């Protein structure tokens, strides 16, 4: 079903043509929030902007505007928050929404420098002696401990809220190897990838939604959460027929724009779904076999 789909797009060569008609048919809201003149340094790009109806507010009086959308998957029973990546004036207003929205794990799809340029503030402290403290937001960042894999490394973070002393713990999930506008280098390095943040609890109900950025929050942001909604969606009904991507893909669009950037992000999407049923469909031995061939 999604891979006579697959083939037949593939053998024809037509998912740039694929790719269109979800570009075509994607939602169109008002970003009116995003575009008045007092938030115009708070986005990173003009043309990637949150929409008014979905976009989370930061609890605060003076401004409430961060570029970031609350997915909700509604049959999936999964959020997701999407974001930008920080940019240096925004890094309190990051953390704010981390800690007003309950969330568990930031995953991290981008690398603060791409290509030459930089894609994204060091919105996280580095060395576990040098903390950060942003003032705007009356909040405290550690790093508490991180394990750098080949390809991706999770960090623990304590976050304090600096007017009533509590304490939180953050995963960081920080994939290395996913270019601009590209794709991972396989379906089972994503996949171990996605996995080992489903392992975590990030994902799971009894916290907020998970932040997932990059440098827009939409190109690999998008592939990670459509990958990872299709997947829910095939074991809660444990029927991989079932499931349509590209209808996944629009229901998404939905509450953010421009959700995976590229034709072959969509390919790749279709890729990690299939190979990622395997595991869904009672192949338990293949989520060690991705751990192998991802090198790790």
């Amino acid at each position: 079903e999604m891979e006579k789909e697959f083939e037949q797009i593939d053998k024809s060569g037509s998912w740039a043509a694929i790719y269109q008609d979800i570009r075509h048919e994607a939602s169109d809201f008002p970003s009116r929030v995003a575009k008045l003149p007092k938030n115009k340094n708070r986005n990173r790009y003009c043309d990637v902007s949150p929409f008014d109806h979905s976009r989370i507010k930061l609890h605060q009086e003076d401004n409430d505007y961060i570029n970031a959308s609350l997915i909700k998957m509604e049959e999936a029973q999964r959020s997701y928050i999407l974001t930008q990546g920080p940019l240096p004036n925004t890094v309190g207003h990051f953390w704010e929404m981390v800690w007003e929205q309950k969330s568990r794990g930031v995953v991290m799809l981008n690398r603060v420098m791409e290509k030459g340029s930089l894609k994204c503030a060091q919105y996280w402290p580095q060395k576990e002696e040098k903390e950060m403290i942003f003032e705007d937001t009356n909040l405290k960042l550690t790093l508490i401990s991180e394990d750098i894999k080949s390809y991706y490394t999770v960090r623990q973070l304590e976050l304090e809220n600096l007017t009533t002393q509590e304490t939180r713990e953050i995963l960081h999930f920080h994939y290395t190897t996913w270019p601009d506008f590209g794709v991972p280098e396989s379906p089972a390095s994503f996949l171990n990838f996605l996995f080992k943040v489903r392992e975590s609890g990030s994902l799971s109900p009894e916290h907020g939604p998970v932040v997932v950025h990059c440098s827009a929050g939409i190109g690999r942001s998008g592939t990670f959460c459509l990958a990872d909604t299709c997947l829910l969606l095939m074991d809660k009904r444990k029927d991989p027929s079932s499931v349509d991507i590209k209808k996944v893909l629009l229901e998404m669009r939905k509450f953010r724009m421009g959700l995976i950037q590229t034709a072959d992000q969509l390919r790749f999407s279709y890729l990690a779904v299939i190979e990622g049923a395997k595991f869904i469909m009672g192949d338990s031995s293949v989520q060690d076999q991705w751990k192998e061939l991802s090198h790790e």
